[PDB]
């Protein structure tokens, strides 16, 4: 049973990486792990947004049976949108909790004799919370605990384990610094100040590294979950003067749609995946000095589709690839575009390197796979193992007879059905739309085309397993 590095990023787009189309953004190390192993090109989150695509992850449940739906900032203990605040009080800190003792793959693996370690990015439950990664199955934690304190990529602070760690940065609010009074948005010297001395993203990987250097001889369960390439878009300038010498002078980002002013926000976009990518190359380099390469899985993906705001330009990246990548076709949203994600796994001498697999899977798929690659008795789950598919015995590969999604934020509301080539989606819930739009993913992958009123037989079909897969308070 080999060592299991499962490396997710935070609203990459599934034409975000080389191998999956991207012209503009050079994934060389990335690409280079797809050509030494296989490729999902049916793979879902569990959610659009990050907190539940993480919980039904970590839980091996579908969003219609998982404990965490939405990105809850429990906004009722106070202040808690407020960066000075949170900084005062812990209390203030991170996201709805998950339950205590909920198996997770930590835990899962932990029980299988695996030292285990979450880098990156946690947000699914605050610091004193029952939900913490060390009440998680975690072993090891450092980076953020908070989804709202990762806006920044120069925190106040992060997280060892169950300890803040003050680092030199100053406290800043990233949705409330804009430009000096009369500094020239043209001018990069008025972007200097959002730039301070500890970028995060070093100190995780750094983190990262010491953990696979410390348990070395031991098999580790390692989760990489980098809040790249989340916004703010902030990236060290080695990478973003690349990408200015590629794509050339720009239009500045100056703060309209959330988060810090960016004087160059499609080098800077370009700069954070690429920096990722170094990162994965100097890991990479690591397992083979260390003789773990042969000996260790890989998994890379993103926990849901690419975003529409902070300085973001999904459609000038094509970051859907395939699909839309505008508001209302990705992050947030139960289209493809929102819900698909990139996936890599490589075990180099066991997957046969450079295949390609269009077997329908999902995150809740995770922790019977894990369970069957570490030879252990799978806990209680709404997934499918899809290790057949990984090791190339598709006679053996189990199918899901459909996949749910709900994503019940409080303004829009969303569900969503997947049966073969059928895709239906009811949104608007929360306005009392309760009519159903149907694609066929076959001959309308961007879902363009709703042909609901030419199949209500399959309508009243999804309709039905809607309310089968669903648990708790309906919306
Ligand atoms: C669309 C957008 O900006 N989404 C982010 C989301 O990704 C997460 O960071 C959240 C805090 O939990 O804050 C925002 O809602
Ligand atoms: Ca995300």
């Amino acid at each position: 049973s080999p060592n299991v590095i499962y490396i997710l990023m935070d609203d990459l787009g599934y034409g975000d990486i080389g191998c999956f189309g991207q012209d503009k953004i050079e994934t060389p190390h990335i690409d280079r792990l797809c050509s030494e192993g296989i490729k999902l090109t049916q793979h879902y989150s569990g959610s659009p947004v990050s907190a539940p695509a993480r919980c039904v992850l970590m839980t091996g449940m579908h969003s219609g049976h998982a404990q965490i739906r939405f990105n809850n900032e429990l906004a009722e203990r106070g202040a808690v949108n407020n960066y000075d605040s949170v900084y005062v009080h812990k209390e203030l800190e991170g996201q709805f909790p998950l339950q205590a003792n909920t198996m997770t793959i930590g835990r899962m693996m932990q029980q299988a004799g695996y030292t285990t370690g979450c880098f990156g990015k946690w947000g699914l439950g605050y610091p004193g919370s029952e939900g913490t990664p060390n009440k998680q199955g975690f072993d090891r934690f450092y980076g953020y605990n908070c989804q709202r304190q990762s806006h920044t990529y120069y925190p106040p602070f992060l997280y060892n384990d169950e300890e803040r760690v003050y680092l030199s940065n100053k406290v800043t609010d990233p949705h409330r610094s804009p430009l000096d009074k009369g500094a020239d948005p043209n001018d990069p010297a008025s972007y200097a100040k959002y730039t301070q001395k500890e970028y995060a993203n070093d100190l995780i990987f750094d983190e990262l590294m010491g953990f696979v250097d410390a348990n070395k001889r031991k098999p580790f369960f390692l989760m990489w979950t980098t809040p790249l390439p989340h916004v703010s878009l902030q990236a060290p300038e080695r990478w973003v003067q690349h990408y200015v010498k590629k794509f050339g002078d720009e239009k500045p980002y100056t703060g309209q749609a959330g988060y810090l002013p960016c004087r160059y926000p499609h080098a800077t976009y370009a700069a954070m995946i690429s920096y990722f990518d170094e990162q994965i190359g100097q890991l990479i380099e690591k397992l083979k000095a260390e003789h773990l390469y042969e000996n260790t899985l890989i998994v890379f993906t993103s926990d849901n589709g690419p975003t529409f705001n902070g300085g973001s330009d999904s459609p000038w990246f094509n970051s859907g690839g395939l699909f839309n990548s505008a508001y209302g076709w990705g992050k947030c949203f139960l289209h493809e575009g929102g819900i698909r994600v990139p996936a890599i796994i490589t075990w180099p001498g066991k997957i046969k390197p450079g295949t390609q697999s269009d077997h329908i899977c999902a995150f809740q798929d995770v922790m019977p796979t894990l369970a069957e690659l570490a030879g252990i008795t799978c806990p209680p789950t709404d997934g499918i193992s899809f290790l057949p598919t990984l090791l190339g015995k598709k006679g053996k590969q189990k199918e899901h007879t459909y996949l749910y999604w709900e994503y019940p934020d409080p303004r829009i509301g969303n569900k969503a059905i997947r049966m073969g080539k059928w895709k239906g989606i009811i949104t608007d819930i929360r306005k009392g739309n309760t009519q159903m739009q149907l694609y066929n993913l076959e001959t309308d992958i961007r879902e363009e085309h709703d042909v609901a009123a030419q199949h209500p037989d399959i309508v009243k079909r999804f309709e039905r397993l809607m309310k089968e897969a669903r648990n708790g308070p309906d919306f």
